[PDB]
């Protein structure tokens, strides 16, 4: 499980549960092709996207859904979602934790990335 | 005068200068066509943009080049851009002001919207 | 003109107007002596705390008053304040602007330290 | 184990290791006595700072020794310290998780408390 996604509310002061989020994979001919998705858990987290053999090099883009998020609590959002694109395992395979704080006008995305 | 952008650094605490920030609209059939574009200022800001005229109601995207800054810099950045996507909206606030805190492995976006 | 404070908030994406700054000084027996303070803007400004002149080395404490600012707004925040403490230094530059991001259950401060 | 600290650093994009972490308790006499403090381990997180018998209602001050952590690492921060000040278990026990995100000029600070 080299990739998961932690998204926390910054209003309620508690992870965000039942978030959705999509990832992608630029192809070649520089298309975003999908890669693997789900939603999180009660404590916030998305953990199975993918696998060791499967999270090759690549350019990849995790599609957080913060407006269903907060529409779903009654707040009409700034964002569309909160979209991270970076580069993976140029230099080995490595372990990513994407977090996100949200709030409705507002978020910050950090990347905690370790060697396995 | 409806959309700026302004640019911080948290590793110097100084404006971030000469930041490659593109804006895109999105297309009928959903793809990103390029809107208006420029580089943040000594101030690290980012204005001239679009007119009132000109920025009607649709999604856009706004990427900044965070990771040739970082690379400029010599600090090895995390993301390939930061991308801020938003819903323009006439029932809301008229000036959009999106704020973008960066850090090599971690960044904020914040959008002030006001009517002045 | 050395020392300014912006407040934004992140829940309704604008502006934390009203919001009550004190500025303490760190004296010789370490308790905290006030030196200024004051309220933010319509622009979540607060500038004219204190001059060059008066402005000298030191440890400096900024105080800012999250807590009456949500609880005016009727949203129930976690922090009592936000505080930011530092030490004001002539070998780096001028002029310091101490910006918070506030949330209800989240904040953040910058500092963007500038000679002109 | 009702208080939990965890430090991320937002350069390296990972946990930050060995940061100080001292927390105080506001007495009657509106004096800040010494409550217990520790150190953050290699997943940057301080574990076993109280406990629920011990943990009881009051004004609580976290501070965070981010100085020591920058500078050890050739850095100098803008910040002494980062420190979150909060009413405790107000309306019976709860668990608190203090999240802070450091840089040299910048940090931010999530609150994520949930009922035990
Ligand atoms: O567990 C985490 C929390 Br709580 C906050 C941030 Br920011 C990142 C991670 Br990982
Ligand atoms: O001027 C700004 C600062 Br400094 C910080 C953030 Br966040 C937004 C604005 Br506008």
């Amino acid at each position: 499980c080299p990739l998961m996604v932690k998204v926390l509310d910054a209003v309620r002061g508690s992870p965000a549960i039942n978030v959705a989020v999509h990832v992608f994979r630029k192809a070649a001919d520089d298309t975003w092709e999908p890669f693997a998705s789900g939603k999180t858990s009660e404590s916030g987290e998305l953990h199975g996207l993918t696998t060791e053999e499967e999270f090759v090099e690549g350019i990849y883009k995790v599609e957080i859904d913060t407006k269903s998020y907060w529409k779903a609590l009654g707040i009409s959002p700034f964002h569309e979602h909160a979209e991270v694109v970076f580069t993976a395992n140029d230099s080995g395979p490595r372990r990513y934790t994407i977090a996100a704080l949200l709030s409705p006008y507002s978020y910050s995305t950090t990347a905690v990335v370790t060697n396995p």
